[PDB]
């Protein structure tokens, strides 16, 4: 209850969700999938992103992302460029994902002032 998390959408082809901020609730959804099929929990509707393309979670209080076996692959950004994760790769916050070819987002982390 003293953070909310979301994805932030930095470059997407919907134009209704590029620039958006969309909240995850890992109270309710443990693992939070993302892919271009509406069962995903955040759906990404990209040609080029894969039906079910990823999932992001919460392990021991830290960040993850794994791609499941997705055709234009899962990236995060080093500074300089991306690189392929890796199998169980940990995330800190604001860090910027590649999603197959065309969608591009950002990890958020914000404190909520819990008031205990």
């Amino acid at each position: 209850p003293t953070n909310r998390y979301y994805i932030y959408f930095i470059q997407t082809p919907n134009e209704n969700l590029v620039n958006k901020k969309v909240l995850l609730n890992f109270d309710l959804f443990p693992s939070v999938s993302m892919g271009r099929s509406p069962e995903n929990i955040v759906i990404v509707p990209d040609s080029e992103v894969s039906r079910k393309h990823a999932v992001i979670y919460l392990d021991n209080s830290e960040l993850y992302i794994e791609d499941l076996n997705s055709t234009n692959g899962t990236y995060v950004y080093d500074g300089k460029q991306f690189t392929p994760i890796k199998g169980k790769q940990k995330i800190e916050p604001n860090s910027i994902i590649k999603l197959g070819n065309q969608t591009i987002v950002r990890i958020l982390k914000e404190w909520s002032h819990p008031q205990f």
